[PDB]
């Protein structure tokens, strides 16, 4: 390619002469100049090709100027945000984390010196100081998202830890700075049993008194140490069922969470005078989601459950409300779609639960009507308006699959959503149990169970019928959903549907052929590659074959 070698000679064999040499503006400036050649791929792949990160880390970086380091840094930095993740765990495997680890303590003895203190350095000396603190904070984050072994590595450096908890501590940075780095700190403390240690363990700062202040009072910032807190009480397991210091746990948190919801509105969501309060907004909805998910380790593990109430009462009615909001920007529609992943977390734990025989009986007391309240004020609405977003679509039918979990038999009727969950079914595959095709057969046959009304159950019931014959392009995970709903709902000879559907509609004759191709198709999922869904095809299997049997054995 002769495009290629002219590229490389007037931009990239130039600019990296310029990298090299004495001096020293050239570094900076080289620096800038990657900060623009760094975004095209072309040349981004050439400057890689000419061994650019081997020269930063053997000269730029350990330059006695510190000019030059700063340039070094974010030349490191902007690559890092354009490459994939394959990138750092390379930086890595060069041992990066020793040169940032170094550059930390520089940074730190130089915002803890007394010789001169800080505040006395020349304006131009500070700003550089937080250059390199800037792209440091960048490239911690990019590194321990890159590969779990490299989050490890990252928690083992007390240097990076104690510059980010003397960062928010002092409160002395740029505004920008300090978000950066509770956003690093974010990422550093998700499931990661060490720097949940190190943040509560921490004496020479006491982060974690800094920050439980913060997270519990009415500073803006109250949202961004609340997602800090919670990755430390889930890495910690300070819980409902084993509270931390002083109780503490998620349930202490959503109020402020709950809070920043009261404040968002069908008009204003983000402005320039109020700039990025949008920040707050979508921080809380994913911190909700999280403690959606994770606070399903107390239910297995309300007086008892506090996390759980407060979810209930006063987090769910606002995720409800900003479920529903009309649309008339793209923060409107971010919001709703972030509304919505917090309630599906929250539904989806609850309905894992085990109710039948009266267990957690409490709970499911205390959810029940709330179910019923999203199915009405959520779900239908949504359903209604034939919106041809599939990420919406997707995220509305993984929420009504939860709920009518919850509800079966007793889900409302109003609008026959089964039908608009089969349209959808259907209109998805014109355009592994993750799969929206899985979720529109989850919720469907959930909704079927008596006592719902037997027409309602008819027209399920053929439809999963249907999906057994006619299964040529239907994959394994909705043969195995579709299989195990059929086992909910006519398991029972005592319910209305059996004589009434399934055997006046023929449907034993369709479960027992469709068993050689259920062989076939269990036998042909990988082991190696999808464990989870052959062992599941292999009990629907064994299953299908048990229930063909029993209906035989109780036929009329």
């Amino acid at each position: 390619d002769p495009e290629l070698a002219k590229l490389r000679e007037d931009k990239i064999l130039p600019v990296l002469k310029d990298l090299k040499s004495p001096d020293a503006k050239s570094r900076t400036t080289a620096a800038g100049a990657i900060a623009n050649i760094v975004q095209d791929a072309k040349c981004r792949k050439l400057l890689l090709r000419e061994q650019v990160v081997h020269i930063v880390l053997t000269e730029t970086l350990t330059d006695n100027n510190i000019d030059s380091r700063a340039a070094g840094w974010e030349i490191l930095k902007v690559l890092a945000q354009e490459e994939e993740a394959d990138f750092c765990v390379h930086l890595y495997r060069l041992d990066v984390l020793t040169a940032i680890e170094h550059a930390a303590k520089a940074v730190l003895e130089t915002l803890t010196t007394s010789e001169p203190p800080f505040s006395k350095l020349l304006k131009a000396q500070q700003r550089l100081v937080w250059d390199i603190t800037g792209s440091l904070l960048v490239l911690i984050g990019l590194l321990a998202l890159a590969r779990d072994e490299i989050h490890e590595a990252v928690a083992t450096k007390q240097t990076i830890l104690r510059l980010l908890f003397r960062l928010i501590s002092a409160d002395i940075a740029p505004q920008d700075i300090y978000e950066e780095a509770i956003s690093c700190l974010t990422t550093l403390s998700e499931d990661n049993l060490k720097v949940g240690q190190a943040i509560t363990d921490d004496q020479e700062t006491h982060v974690y008194d800094v920050l439980l202040k913060l997270a519990t009072g009415t500073d803006p910032r109250a949202v961004m140490a609340c997602g800090v807190l919670h990755n430390v009480f889930t890495s910690l397991q300070w819980m409902d069922h084993s509270p931390g210091k002083d109780g503490a746990c998620d349930a202490i948190l959503i109020p402020t969470l709950t809070r920043a919801l009261e404040h968002v509105v069908p008009g204003g969501a983000k402005f320039n005078g109020d700039a990025r309060y949008a920040n707050i907004t979508l921080l809380a909805l994913v911190t909700l989601a999280s403690i959606g998910t994770d606070f399903q380790e107390t239910l297995v593990k309300l007086e008892d459950l506090p996390t759980l109430r407060e979810l209930i009462q006063t987090a769910v009615p606002q995720l409800i409300r900003l479920s529903n909001l009309p649309i008339d920007s793209d923060e409107s529609l971010t919001i709703q779609s972030h509304a919505l992943s917090a309630l599906n977390n929250i539904s989806w734990t609850i309905s894992c639960l085990e109710f039948a025989n009266g267990e957690n009986a409490n709970i499911h007391n205390a959810w029940y009507p709330t179910a019923k309240k999203i199915w009405r004020k959520t779900i239908l609405p949504i359903l209604e308006a034939d919106s041809a977003d599939l990420k919406l679509a997707t995220q509305v039918t993984s929420l009504a699959w939860a709920v009518a979990r919850v509800l079966h038999g007793e889900t409302p009727t109003d609008g026959n959503p089964h039908r608009k969950f089969i349209s959808l079914y259907h209109s998805s595959k014109q355009q592994p149990f993750q799969g929206l095709g899985v979720k529109c057969i989850g919720v469907v046959g959930s909704l079927a169970h008596d006592p719902a009304p037997i027409e309602v159950n008819r027209e399920v019931g053929v439809f999963l019928v249907t999906l057994l014959r006619q299964s040529n392009n239907v994959p394994p995970a909705e043969i195995v959903e579709a299989l195990n709903q059929l086992f909910d709902i006519y398991g029972d000879e005592e319910l209305a549907c059996d004589k009434e559907v399934f055997w006046k509609d023929g449907f034993l004759k369709h479960l027992e052929e469709f068993l050689p191709k259920m062989r076939t198709l269990t036998k042909g999922i990988d082991k190696r590659t999808q464990p989870e869904l052959r062992t599941r095809a292999d009990e629907a299997l064994l299953n299908l074959g048990r229930f063909v049997q029993y209906k035989k054995k109780h036929a009329p």
